[PDB]
């Protein structure tokens, strides 16, 4: 299974980033070939700042033991206001473009990540005009133009049909920068009841994914928009949603929603059986509707006279007792129910 | 994948049966083709009695609604002395089996397992001598003599090498028994330390089995002695264990050990990522290290030019970010890890 550097693909040598929003104590630079401060933001005048500087001087400071990482800072983000302002005129995009370039020298940045969301479009409530699309490609040239091609300039945007028509030229832009930051997530982000309850970010499509978002049809709506494949990032949530109410941090799930006393979950895949670890250590040897189904395939390919358990009185509410007799009389009915409960390679 | 009544089984109409140790009030008829009540004892004088016989007159008044339901009495247990006495002489041996034939009688069972563990051994503390073996299948036929052929006979043994050679007479036994349940669990009971913390019940060998001890050794051991395939039961555990020191049934698994406040974990094969389930609903979506190594697959199979996470901020711990450095940067070294998480079919 497991691929190592695509054979077509000798030239092409994929990176690691993290956006970093808040206090960035716990990067490891090790693991990133490039870290995006978030965010830089425009003011009322078409002035750019930074919130929070100390946390972008922090982050910078990891070029001391790693000299090789690249420091970006991501201007915009949900909501962020003032973009269209600043795409609109040949002034208001110079202006625009002469402070990206003072910010790279000021902080000695490696480059600049541009988070308009989104061009043409006022769902964030910002600003939008019918000109914002053209006007997109207009401002990425004048940034280009100042900041030179020795610096990294990314586009953070999405692979949807709304955006390659209505936001962005991907064809015209595609040259200009350096990457495209696909967010191939947040599918739910403006779902709620029935329609939220799927998947945010589905790499392929399912029942429980909205009909049309997935990662997949996202990168080749792009592709096909005639953005290179070596210029497009593959976006990853560190976080959990459920429609446009609720997120939890990976932090979050860690502690309120996945492992049980510490306790976790592992399989033997040769032995055919799961266990538990905890604190480095095998803790537990059981057999769960997996190993059952298992073990009552080998009695039906084996011709056995059938299976038993000790003891119903350790399962008082019948859930392996079930998965044992459904393994035997219905091995159809129980393999459907683990096709939605066992992650497949 | 799934074998729905191999097509070399016409005849063979494989069973689901349960040992029923303690209350039996959540024991499910429609589950079961047959329900086996732990146990009856053997007293000073060679007396046949029931420590709990309310718990089996319950039992039995199943066959109200599923008058089909066969109801058993297992004699014996681990530690359960009087057999290695009962077996010794053509005495002992009709009038064990006239007991026998007259709990059957009394209690009209459909008829009865024998529980010793085990003859030629006194591992569980009892009696044993050298002509158990031989005695054994003396035993059994004394009791098959008496009940007759339309009474089930089934006898509780391991298919361990020991048991073969040094507890019973396999292809003597055949043909007088309706059923040998195999008690394939347990094989870490006599273990504590390393070898405590390997596999109990493991279907095939591994690094975390015990050398010689699984499933498939025992049935095939069984076999090539000349037991018939059809006439094996695979016994499953319905508890967890750790070696000689600790066990938990799995209701106590249940609440202690694998569901974190009732959340439950759930996988989209087709849509190729996690969600979590509680109170039949689906309740989140997120990425964990399987969903992060397809997604970084794809973008080597894909030429894509890299991955990126929002955010570092959501995983303090660096989790997933690690997964998803080496998901790009070491592929090989990640799917070794999750071959050894993910349950595979």
């Amino acid at each position: 299974n497991p691929i190592v550097e695509n054979a077509n693909c000798p030239d092409i040598n994929p990176i690691v980033a993290e956006y970093v929003l808040g206090n960035p104590t716990n990067v490891d630079a090790q693991l990133l070939d490039a870290v995006i401060f978030a965010f830089a933001e425009i003011d009322q005048s078409g002035n750019l700042f930074i919130p929070y500087p100390r946390f972008l001087n922090q982050l910078l400071a990891l070029k001391g033991e790693k000299p090789s990482l690249k420091v970006i800072v991501a201007i915009g983000g949900w909501g962020a206001e003032g973009f269209s302002d600043a795409a609109l005129t040949p002034t208001s995009r110079y202006n625009f473009a002469r402070q990206v370039n003072q910010m790279i020298n000021e902080y000695a940045l490696d480059g600049i990540d541009i988070d308009w969301e989104y061009p043409g479009s006022s769902a964030s409530g910002i600003t939008s005009r019918p000109q914002d699309r053209e006007n997109f490609t207009l401002l990425l040239t004048a940034i280009r133009d100042v900041i030179g091609d020795d610096k990294w300039l990314s586009v953070a945007g999405t692979g949807d049909r709304g955006y390659i028509n209505s936001s962005a030229e991907i064809d015209k832009i595609a040259p200009i920068i350096d990457y495209f930051n696909l967010m191939s997530y947040d599918f739910t982000a403006g779902e709620t009841g029935p329609n939220g309850r799927k998947h945010q970010a589905n790499l392929f499509d399912s029942d429980l994914s909205l009909p049309g978002y997935s990662v997949d049809a996202m990168v080749r709506n792009l592709e096909n928009a005639g953005m290179p494949s070596e210029k497009i990032l593959l976006g990853i949530p560190f976080y959990g949603r459920l429609g446009a109410t609720i997120t939890r941090t990976y932090d979050e799930l860690r502690r309120d929603y996945i492992n049980k006393n510490g306790y976790e979950y592992r399989f033997d895949n040769t032995a055919q059986v799961p266990y538990l670890v905890k604190d480095g250590d095998f803790a537990m040897s059981y057999d769960d509707a997996l190993s059952i189904f298992l073990k009552t395939q080998y009695v039906l390919r084996n011709c056995l006279g059938g299976v038993f358990s000790w003891t119903s009185t350790y399962d008082q509410a019948n859930i392996l007792a079930r998965t044992m007799s459904i393994g035997i009389n219905d091995p159809e009915v129980l393999k459907e129910e683990l096709e939605g409960i066992y992650g497949q390679f």
